[PDB]
């Protein structure tokens, strides 16, 4: 897998981000992983989370897996990583996401992301309390 460029445009909730990507505006929903709606328990703080880690990061980068690179509703999927740091991981590591819509032929980083929500689920973070 490949890193690629990208700027953010908006922040919009735990799991998907508005990006300019190859200089188009798209909504990225980041793969493996799902988030609690804002309007549920644990929405906003992940909403935050995600909306902090690409606010503050001065390199955004895409990288998309081996499969679809988007899905039914025109969103693109990837893993999203700010100054290196992909933001997939870090919201299973706290324990604001769950590993979750793993599917077949998009799932290169499904073992690291379960690695990290197995850590949260140990240390009881957030919708693991
Ligand atoms: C994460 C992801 C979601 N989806 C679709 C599945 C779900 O369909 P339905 O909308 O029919 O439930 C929806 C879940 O996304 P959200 O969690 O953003 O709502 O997104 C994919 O098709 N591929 C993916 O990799
Ligand atoms: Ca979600």
């Amino acid at each position: 897998l490949h890193k690629e460029p990208a700027t953010l445009i908006k922040a919009i909730d735990g799991d998907t981000s508005k990006l300019m990507y190859k200089g188009q505006p798209m909504t990225f929903r980041l793969l493996l992983v799902d988030t609690p709606e804002f309007n549920e328990k644990y929405g906003p703080e992940a909403s935050a989370f995600t909306k902090k880690m690409a606010e503050n990061a001065k390199k955004i980068e895409v990288e998309f897996d081996k499969g679809q690179r988007t899905d039914k509703y025109g969103r693109g999927l990837a893993y999203i990583y700010a100054d290196g740091k992909m933001v997939n991981e870090a919201l299973v590591r706290q324990g604001l996401a769950k590993v979750a819509y793993v599917y077949k032929g998009n799932n290169t980083h499904e073992q690291l992301l379960r690695k990290a929500e197995a850590q949260a689920k140990k240390e009881k973070l957030n919708i693991w309390s």
